[PDB]
């Protein structure tokens, strides 16, 4: 699944940076019980930065074994080196996992041929659909409609996370490629905007812990009912903007903690434990959300 | 050690994309005949990013091994996990290389906090002096100068990169610094402005294929020969500037490989070919520079 | 009226800079059996910047004469001295206008409570209905969602002509302001996105030259069938981008010229002569939004 | 006439916002007693945007005969049409003023072409000395190094006020102009940096408060002695950036009556009345600054 409302799953991890099996499966049971469509592996949100590419591929082995086929699997498989991202794609071949979550290159600052050319030579290498992730204040640059237009021409590039928050590009890559590639927002305080101009869902970072008000604000806004779906929107607002009061996951984690939904809020260095002034401000986002 | 014209090595590939010894050899050479102060190995413009570690490290060890103690080498380090930095730190311990260049962490964008703890981590795991290096356009993050000034207070930890092309920055970190604290340009375009404001050096990119001018200008600049010096930056500024037309190091390695200094111009994906454009104009930057 | 596509009409110049009449008149039919909802005389592509306030005010009374009734009239009115912008009001005032177009203040940078206060006071002292102008890029400042909201409480301030082309914004007004409070596009390359996530209307330049297409484009906006807006937006969308090659409204006047909509393209100084490769690039422009 | 700490004076104002000769007599006497070098008379600093022609003019006149030759005066002239600089400067033709200030055109944000015509036919109308002024950050325009330098050409534009905070157009433009062409800074937190770099002086907010310091400051970098002007800056550069806490002159008026240089702190519309918070910011920086 590729539509409705897709879950950045926190990799939840003990005291000691490991990652918590006990807390993962009460987050799964909780997305399928909530109506959440698929849930990404080891994304941005999962800490894909700080895990080594084992740590990466348990997690994602995990997530499947305890999801046990109530809820499609994507694995974040990104890399800035084409090779590794070839490498880490072949990892997840065969594994159940229904598509990959593909990150254009950070630091070195691909041209668009570059990036052309590193998304072409992963999608040769599987046969898993392929989902690309635009994130230029994370990455450095900005892969464009016109290199999406392109793209999309390969069978098994399906779609893209455009994590911009600039909402102009739906349209402009709407109109590159065939209907049924999917347009998915990255960015949770614009992504109900971003579906009413025609985009499909959204890959959440509020999922995480409004996986209910999130899957019915996505179907609303599919069927159209847009004031309906801003409602919802309305009062989970102040947690898609205070959810990055601190670097994600660092708020996120801890609220998923607040409520009871993982043991501990450890993360990995560089990422640092929350401010008590952040636990504050998240808390009131939650409390508005009527979560707490 | 960290004064004068520093270069950013490139990592010369043959075909295959594998490190060339032979060119390395002739750009070590060429190094010490020129007068270049040190040796950056596997940073930004050696291909960090598409190296893995095992890769990275060999270059480092190759690159000591035929400086064969005529010019000091300080090795590339950075990595975006702590984890990560303290493992690849540690295997330069004892290595011979004189100090560390590490990146402030790409795309995960951490705090200042978590950039204090970071580099505290990593300073603490090793005896080997210490340079920050601050790229925002590259990473998502901002070293800010209160945060340099934090940090300079770690015994090894010895000085800066600055690569922002923000002069304010000079006096602001030289303000809460010592003054044997090292303010490194990582800016070609603007680094003699850098050190007319009291910086102490540049890692140079422009210096890979104008060794001997870069060094010159820099002497001059200590010296505070300011306007001598600018005579040599004008005959470089379009280099400094056209070395960037493409993507790090697509070009300089083209002009690594017109001026004879490597074999080939081979570069691992997703750095692409330099078009035929992008020749045309590195080529009338090197004729400005007397080079060719 | 304020729905619709309403133009905001360039301001015709014989040889001297002076106003042309024949011109004026021409365009005005042109926008009476095209169907344009309203004219904007005197906004910034009317040159708004380069006539003094007694110039100003006679092309709006000069509209006024030649629409004759058959199109409604908004006057810009807006200054950065909130006494002058009040005097402007006044000159307006029983003229025959619908309502005025009011910028923020421009150069001087005025806070928050400084636009509150500037906009509170203008609609104070008329009862004319009052249309907020935004644009950033002109003016340095950035009238924020939470002020509009402040302002729709004033009862002639009706609503506003948002040029930011950041689309969040359609959404963040909506929600502060009664239903009645008109949101007005002024981006014509973002305008159909705006009037899709819930925008009325688009004030418009590219409407200078094709108001038919863009009459029917809002039209079907308004009756939400947006994929068939779409298609005219496609065919438009060169143009939206070309009238802004050189700055506006060079192309506008030209293109009017080259239609024969106008008897000459001058502008008045700071604002020169269209270059030969800007005739080429809105000439191509035209021809695909089928025009010539 | 140009070197040196310039100030950008005030127009004090009574509890009307017309202007005070009282306080302006005590402000000149100031800068007379001081060390200050010149005197801009309505730039930005002296609401420029809220005078109107005939004010600006009488303002003007008032600052000259008050100086009574003890201290050179350039008025402010800028206008964003052509015409009106034209008119504006004229006004002051033979009338004892030194040179000019004369910003880019705001607003209409013209091409490069369209400056150097706007700034080329003001000069060709006046046997004035010009000084252009760029602050992008109010105009919506950056007059570029390139056409500064076409611009030198002009027999009586001797100089540019470089508001950018952009430290790298000071090499820029002076390589492009002749060693008598006068770079001043406009920003007063990047002011001491500029001159390290070769500029000549500052036309300066902080002077309307701290006129000794400034021209100490400045004295010494002509000098050559930064590391002592350096101290000086450090003392002011909590003043040099809460100036600006609120929008200017906001509390540099505040701070000039806190001081008794001046009879009120009254501004015009849309600059409000400064707030408490901002008072207590100012206050602890002229405490900083050994001022209060
Ligand atoms: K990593
Ligand atoms: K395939
Ligand atoms: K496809
Ligand atoms: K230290
Ligand atoms: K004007
Ligand atoms: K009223
Ligand atoms: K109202
Ligand atoms: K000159």
């Amino acid at each position: 699944m590729f539509t409705g409302s897709i879950v950045a799953i926190v990799t939840p991890m003990d005291e000691k940076g490991n990652v918590c099996r006990a807390s993962l499966k009460k987050l799964i049971d909780y997305h399928v019980a909530s109506g959440t469509s698929a849930i990404v592996s080891v994304g941005t949100t999962g800490e894909f930065a700080t895990l080594n590419h084992d740590e990466h591929a348990d997690v994602v082995m995990m997530t499947l074994d305890l999801a046990d086929g109530r809820i499609p699997v994507i694995a974040g498989t990104g890399a800035n080196a084409t090779a590794e991202a070839i490498s880490l794609t072949q990892r997840f071949n065969d594994s159940g996992i229904v598509g990959c979550l593909t990150v254009t290159p950070y630091y070195n600052r691909p041209s668009q041929e570059g990036l052309y050319q590193h998304f072409k030579a992963i999608a040769e290498h599987t046969d898993l659909p392929q989902i690309l992730y635009n994130v230029p204040s994370r990455t450095g640059c900005d892969l464009l409609p016109e290199t999406v237009g392109r793209l999309a021409k390969v069978k098994n590039i399906i779609g893209i996370k455009e994590a911009t928050g600039n909402l102009t590009r739906v349209n402009q890559i709407k109109e590159l490629v065939s209907d049924d590639f999917v347009l998915l927002s990255g960015d949770d305080a614009s992504a109900l905007d971003f579906m009413q101009l025609g985009g499909h869902g959204v890959i959440s970072v509020t999922a995480n812990v409004a996986a209910r008000d999130m899957a019915q604000m996505c179907k609303l806004a599919a069927e159209g009912h847009f004031a309906e779906a801003r409602v919802i929107n309305q009062r989970l607002m102040p947690l898609h903007n205070k959810l990055f009061v601190e670097p994600n996951p660092i708020p996120v984690k801890w609220a998923c903690k607040e409520l009871g939904l993982v043991a501990t809020d450890t993360l990995r260095l560089p990422m640092t434990p929350i401010t008590d002034s952040g636990r504050e401000t998240v808390r009131a986002a939650l409390k508005h959300a009527g979560l707490l």
